[PDB]
């Protein structure tokens, strides 16, 4: 009921009391831990509404006030009548900021209160969606000086009028299977690229083709739109000491913008809610460049470095991995595009977590994701025990729309 | 029930049925996952089912389930429990149990080797002097002049909890740590408390950076006694780097035999509180944890200085660069001196092959991702993208409290 977490580097011990407000399931049981599994009605809605409105009213120091009670009744009334309800703007901004606050897999949550929420609940068409998105992209990008944002489209109704961004991120590179058997571009986006072509996109068939947006308004069939190239800030990748690095032909985009998740606030479901921040360097240099199912360039970089690749024990993979990550950071910094390295991001997070422990009573965190995908042990999060539990408002996974949408 | 795990690199999906045999708890609930928490006398009543469980597994493994030998063994154990409150394992059962506790060790990446464990039965041991002899023998055998062999030594089981055998050392071989008055630490900061006990017990500390600790050994619940391991039995490797000639002048060395001696072995409900076991090192345990943890030798700054990296900002990745160089050094030194060691790529690759084979033949392989993923370069190893299920099978190794915390002193 009071839970202790220890830091094995500093001996510091912290007490979590926030977990007693956990609600959704973890996937784990007393018999089996699923901590490393990536995906482990009117009657239903009012409790969720109440739970949310109670936390909102508590947060502005107005708990049990007539204004609190009157909103509970109003929402109760509207649920009884319409089977759903509408959030006040203040509630929407609170709910969104808190869904980020509660994202146990996010190392960047120190920034959670500074989120810019764009309310797009008046949107009715895919063209309208496209406009809201370009606006979000321009605002978030800010000529390289990135600002966090989320844009919130209309909430689910019957579940057959869903708004969805079919892209998994607003900005991402196409993937194509070649007669050769190999893959050109990003292998992660092969499927989504084919649907784009099936829908009518003229693919440039290159290595770094920014995908078009495929947008679904009001449950209608989704539509293609090209983001104005001038709004997609990209960074060519060079290394501060290896001149040959640039020749590998590498570049990436400055804006990480997740667009396939669902935002849940007070039982209400926001199926299109793209949100963006800025990159931690390892996301591009370790995952995007170096996963075997991604650009997979470790081999080619190690070769240009003339490392000995005869035996794994030379740590050639590791040497190359560092230099690739050095080059990413260097390139973003030289072009004045916001980026954070994993030492700085995790130090910031440990500061955030201690802040949350004193002020909120805990900070749900998923160690498997919070510890960076390289040099884990030499970052201050490795030795930090974490408790992982689900608080609402939250971001949730949802299935890809092509598996569900009826044409 | 069937449980699926996926590999996000290869899309290979595996099905777990072995979790149905799980017992003890994880610490987790449907409301809270404690997957990253490091640590979240038995009655006749609880003992016979534990024994039966174990002997059913044992007789299955040998294709003799339900046999006359099986049933006679259940009955023989049952009555021994009735009349003595405990029972004795056959040697065959002990070997099987120990091998399985390793096979079931969800935090161990080295499990491909589980079936080749040399088991030394020390249940006839009665004194600390006897323990010391058993341990020197274990060390000499396991070390094998640098061609390392896995081994475990098993001392008598717990009886009433007042007569425990305990190795007070957390590992058989480890370096002393000394807190200086100015607040610095000489040698290994992990062993300061234990070093202090040793000294209090009469150990004459050399007070150097790499002093091999004496063994502190408790037999039959008696006060523990000090013994120095013969230096000729302690294999050590001077650490140097294949390209950087100044690396040797850091004065680093490490011991070749990792030998955990503070855990408890549970088999068939019996508790073996002194069961030191050893294998060989994965390079990162020395180069990442032992050398570069801030609470350990903490040499990252010194190495980076000598390399003349840009240390003005974390974003040059100077710490990562030095980390890789130190780990390169450790593996190069070990290989050159022909002392068994495994790099993290080869170890995790072997583990994945082990794990898949365990799914085919056993219906699962419980694994703790937090420990299985190496402490550097996680994502470029094949375990990072591997979903794992963590649950507890017996026989097992368990944590137990440090003995200076519970021991009743006799004087
Ligand atoms: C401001 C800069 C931000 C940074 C540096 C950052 C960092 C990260 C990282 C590194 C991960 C996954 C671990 C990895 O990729 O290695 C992640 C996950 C996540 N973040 Fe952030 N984040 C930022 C902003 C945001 C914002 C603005 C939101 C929402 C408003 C958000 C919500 C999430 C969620 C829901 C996940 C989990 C995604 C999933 O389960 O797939 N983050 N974050
Ligand atoms: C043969 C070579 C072996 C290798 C390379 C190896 C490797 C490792 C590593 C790397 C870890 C923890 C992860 C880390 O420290 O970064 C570990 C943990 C562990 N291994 Fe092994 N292992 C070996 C042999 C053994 C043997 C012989 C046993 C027992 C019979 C054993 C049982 C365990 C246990 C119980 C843990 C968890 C320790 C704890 O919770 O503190 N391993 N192993
Ligand atoms: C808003 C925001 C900003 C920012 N800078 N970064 C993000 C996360 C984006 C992200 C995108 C993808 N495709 C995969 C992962 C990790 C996928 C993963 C992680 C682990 C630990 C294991 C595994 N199998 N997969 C993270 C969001
Ligand atoms: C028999 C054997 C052979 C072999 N090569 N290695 C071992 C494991 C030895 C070991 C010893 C210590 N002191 C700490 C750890 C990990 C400590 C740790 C890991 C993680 C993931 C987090 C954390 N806080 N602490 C492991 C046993
Ligand atoms: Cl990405
Ligand atoms: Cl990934
Ligand atoms: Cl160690
Ligand atoms: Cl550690
Ligand atoms: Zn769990
Ligand atoms: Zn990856
Ligand atoms: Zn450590």
């Amino acid at each position: 009921r009071f839970l202790k977490v220890k830091n094995w580097e500093t001996d510091v011990v912290l007490t979590d009391t926030l977990h007693l407000k956990s609600t959704l399931e973890t996937g784990c049981t007393e018999h089996i831990c699923m901590g490393s599994i990536m995906l482990p009605t009117k009657d239903q809605l009012f409790p969720l509404a109440k739970e949310f409105l109670d936390q909102y009213y508590s947060s502005i120091k107005r708990f049990g006030s007539k204004a609190h009670m009157d909103r509970l009744e109003e929402v109760n009334k509207e649920i009884e009548s319409t089977s759903t309800y509408q959030l006040k703007d203040t509630e929407l901004i609170y709910g969104a900021k808190h869904a980020w606050r509660n994202a146990s897999r996010c190392v960047g949550r120190i920034q959670w209160s500074k989120l810019q929420v764009f309310d797009a609940r008046d949107c009715t068409t895919a063209h309208g969606m496209f406009n809201y998105i370009c606006n979000h992209v321009k605002y978030a990008t800010n000529k390289g000086n990135l600002r966090s944002a989320i844009t919130i489209f209309p909430q689910r109704t019957d579940g057959k009028h869903d708004f969805r961004v079919w892209n998994s991120q607003l900005i991402r590179y196409a993937g194509y299977k070649q007669p050769d058997g190999s893959t050109l571009g990003d292998p992660a986006n092969v499927q989504f690229t084919e649907i784009c072509i099936q829908q009518g996109w003229k693919a440039p068939r290159g290595r770094f083709d920014v995908l078009p947006l495929l947008l679904q308004a009001n449950g209608n069939d989704p539509e293609l739109f090209q983001i104005p190239p001038e709004l997609v800030l990209e960074v060519p990748i060079r290394h501060p000491k290896f001149d040959w690095f640039k020749d590998l032909g590498l570049k990436w985009y400055g804006l990480p913008a997740v667009s396939n998740m669902l935002l849940e606030i007070g039982g209400l479901e926001f199926s299109a809610c793209p949100f963006s921040g800025w990159y931690m360097g390892t996301e591009i240099g370790v995952r995007d460049y170096c996963d075997n199912s991604r650009y997979n360039i470790l081999e080619e970089v190690a070769k240009k470095m003339d490392l000995d690749m005869r035996k794994t024990s030379s740590l050639w993979k590791d040497q190359a991995l560092v230099e690739i990550n050095i080059a990413v950071l260097y390139s973003f910094q030289s072009d004045k595009v916001t980026i954070v390295d994993h030492h700085s991001a995790t130090e910031s997070f440990i500061k955030h977590m201690e802040n949350e422990y004193r002020c909120r009573g805990g900070c749900p965190a998923d160690w498997v994701w919070i510890v960076p995908p390289m040099s884990g042990s030499i970052t201050p999060v490795f030795h930090q025990e974490m408790l992982n539990y689900r608080l609402t408002p939250s971001f949730e996974y949802q299935p890809d729309p092509w598996n569900t949408h009826v044409w």
